[PDB]
This record gives structure tokens, sequence and C-alpha cells, in this order.
């Protein structure tokens, strides 16, 4: 499960299910539609994940089969709180 990046979520687009993750001045973009979602390594639903996603710290990783996992390390807030 190669790690792609660990860092802060920005630019959350819930409609397009896309995020940007930033680490060390670099930006990584993901469509999380088909991702496995975790919260402190606990598997969770998309909805739960999105509820804590804005400004979250997330690790993005991919197994040998190309399946994307997005794990919230440090909790963000929901779309409505973010405003």
């Amino acid at each position: 499960s190669a790690v792609l990046v660990t860092g802060e979520v920005s630019n959350v687009d819930l409609d397009k299910t896309t995020i940007t993750i930033s680490e060390d001045g670099k930006t990584f973009n993901y469509n999380y539609e088909e991702a496995i979602f975790k919260l402190h390594n606990n598997v969770v639903s998309q909805s739960k994940f999105e509820s804590l996603l804005f400004g979250a710290t997330v690790t993005a990783s991919k197994d040998d089969k190309g399946v994307l996992t997005l794990n919230i390390i440090d909790e963000g807030v929901d779309a409505l709180e973010h405003h």
C-alpha cells in the first residue's frame, strides 16, 4: 500500500467528490468516489468521511490493485461548518 501523500485537505468538491491534499509545498488531487474511507484507521462511510473532511489531515495510499484509501488522521469539519 504505497503512500502517495499525508497532509491537509483543501478544495473539497462534494458534488464532484474531489479533494486536494498538500504536503511540503506540493499538491495532490484525487477523485475519492471509489475510495476506501477511514477515520483514525477505522473504516467509515463516505458520509462520515465527508462530515470531517474540510481542513482534515489525510493519508492517501494505493494498494497493488490500484484501490485508493483515504484515512483521516486529524479531523476536519463538514461543508456547512467550513463556511
